């Protein structure tokens, strides 16, 4: 059993920990919780293979920008959850983007874009826009939900076939 070292950050009110707890014991959280550093490993099956995906949510702030180094380097998946309500989020992807190729001294990784809480009616970030953006990184791009669940379960097994093209 391989395990698979996933870091998970972005803005907040993106319902980042809402989408690993929907996987972890399938149980929906409505209230927001302060999520500093949570550590997720569950046994998924992807495709057809069963992998152990070590996530970490962790929270990327300014607060925490010295540290976020120090998991990033040894991280493998890259969940980019960003919200299609929060617009700001969107653009937050840029400083990413440099800081993970910096702390991953490569331009070209296995990275998956997902936009939560897509079953919002308030969709300020447009379908086109993310798309296009997501094929300048070199991305896939998943519409996921943590209330409705629109293919959760299939967003994580896409980001490890990423991945494995990546090695083999
Ligand atoms: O001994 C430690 C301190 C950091 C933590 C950790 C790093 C990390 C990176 C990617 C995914 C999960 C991860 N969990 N383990």
């Amino acid at each position: 059993m391989t395990e698979y070292k996933l870091v998970v950050v972005g803005a907040v009110g993106v319902g980042k920990s809402a989408l690993t707890i929907q996987l972890i014991q399938n149980h929906f959280v409505d209230e927001y919780d302060p999520t500093i550093e949570d550590s997720y490993r569950k046994q998924v099956v992807i495709d057809g293979e069963t992998c152990l995906l070590d996530i970490l949510d962790t929270a990327g702030q300014e607060e925490y920008s010295a540290m976020r180094d120090q998991y990033m380097r040894t991280g493998e998946g890259f969940l980019c959850v960003f919200a299609i309500n929060n617009t700001k989020s969107f653009e937050d992807i840029h400083h990413y983007r440099e800081q993970i190729k910096r702390v991953k001294d490569s331009e070209d990784v296995p990275m998956v874009l997902v936009g939560n809480k897509s079953d919002l009616p308030s969709r300020t970030v447009d379908t086109k826009q993310a798309q296009d953006l997501a094929r300048s990184y070199g991305i896939p791009f998943i519409e996921t939900s943590a209330k409705t669940r629109q293919g959760v379960d299939d967003a994580f097994y896409t980001l490890v076939r990423e991945i494995r093209k990546h090695k083999e």
